[PDB]
């Protein structure tokens, strides 16, 4: 899939500003050499997923310095991708890892409900019309199915649809807003697939003046163990993306797809 | 099969008259089959549903609820069992057997079942997830539905299909002798979970006598709460208790509300960007 890669790629083609832009400050060849660097490494020791994150931030520093000053609303396109990209390098190899060829490690829309609305008595009899609500997450590891709904009339109506076993909100910063309706979302992501896990990871943290909600999250990570409003101070070091975090996550993530999960008995 | 008449009340006499020695013997002592008989034949011999046929289906209902409950609640008691709740439940498809040509299609629940609620996953592993997801499908048991049945198929990518029978009703129907604050509260949090799961479901609860303790106020999704006999639960126990009859015109408002909401197209795009509005 490549969701950062495959966003340079568009821009490129079609932005003449943008693409002027990654040309003179050498964005695809930062790029080029982050994917380079990640896709070869093939063991997830502590040591390679470590090996995983000195490439992250290098790119990250590349970069993103390009995509605050030198695009305007051209790059609140650009910048949320690269963890999500990083997260479908991180479980690349989950296929042979588990045992089983996984369809679904990329942004996608994971399911959360199954409704009738039917247009009328004759077709809720004959082929009564459904609507799945399902949400947007940055990052899924999960399924794809097919759900299928007859009538007495005979034909079935399908829809595609994805079932996640892990699902991670990727964000820069995270704010009340978000982790509002990331616990809103995470309600109603239990009711649909009890079994999915649950992270919302950000590299900066911004409640400011207020208390953070905690719903039915299984974790919330933070990786540059900073406030956002240190950001536009003076003189300011944003600290590194921590690769112990990374690594906790990995194996957390790892745990919850060998394990069993549902029985109908045991 | 398609049936609209299928005799809940009629079949658990029949079958507690098979199966509870004790029963039977009651029910032949003190004619409850005959009285029985009599009222689905008297029902089922009303031809129209104008104002007038309706109050007549509701005075064979008086009659064979003040033949046969005093017999129940006195002879038999706590092998009343299904018995005595069973009678609205069977009223309710008299009331609506003939609904098929008015509505120009023929119906294929109107009776007791458990209309759909929502779908959940819950894969045994990773394997299972891709290859053929569990899940559960969510239901109600409601005291009468109007509505359809469907097949519920999930897939992965082993191919082969999982299938579930559900029940999507257009109208719900809960029937109860006396409505008290714990059926209440229930029913008010099924309406929420029924509202969402079938946004055009019509809700009602249906309840003879009152017996609401607390006048706190509480908004609801219930569409309608119909008390039949206008009287408390209170009543009941006094010495000298005259119980109020059923209310036939009550019933011909129910009647009339679901036969409005089973003509209406429900759900009409075309007709939104027309209006302006999407309701009234
Ligand atoms: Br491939
Ligand atoms: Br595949
Ligand atoms: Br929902
Ligand atoms: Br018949
Ligand atoms: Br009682
Ligand atoms: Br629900």
């Amino acid at each position: 899939v490549y969701t950062h890669g495959g966003k340079l790629e568009r821009k490129s083609k079609k932005d003449k500003t943008a693409s002027k832009v990654f040309e003179e400050f050498g964005v695809m060849e930062a790029y080029n050499c982050w994917k380079e660097a990640s896709l070869c490494i093939q063991q997830r020791d502590k040591d390679s997923v470590l090996k995983l994150v000195a490439a992250l931030n290098t790119y990250k520093d590349a970069v993103e310095p390009i995509f605050d000053s030198r695009l305007n609303s051209a790059q609140e396109v650009l910048q949320p991708s690269i963890l999500e990209e990083f997260f479908e390098y991180l479980f690349s190899r989950i296929d042979s890892i588990v045992g089983v060829n996984i369809p679904i490690r990329h942004p996608a829309k994971g399911y959360l409900s199954l409704s009738f609305n039917p247009h009328n008595i004759e077709t809720l009899i004959q082929s009564p019309e459904y609507t799945v609500r399902a949400k947007d997450h940055d990052f899924i590891i999960g399924g794809s199915a097919k759900l299928t709904i007859q009538g007495h009339g005979g034909e079935g109506e399908t829809t595609n649809i994805v079932v996640p076993a892990v699902a991670i909100e990727c964000k820069r910063y995270l704010e009340r807003n978000m982790l509002d309706e990331c616990a809103g979302t995470a309600e109603r992501l239990k009711r649909a697939t009890p079994y999915c896990l649950y992270f919302v990871v950000a590299e900066y943290l911004k409640l400011d003046d207020g208390a953070p909600e905690l719903t039915e999250i299984d974790e919330i990570y933070i990786l540059r163990h900073q406030r956002n409003s240190e950001r536009n101070k003076p003189g300011f070091k944003p600290n590194p993306i921590d690769g112990e975090l990374i690594w906790d996550l990995y194996q957390e993530v790892m745990n919850h797809l060998g394990k069993i999960w549902w029985d109908p008995n045991s």
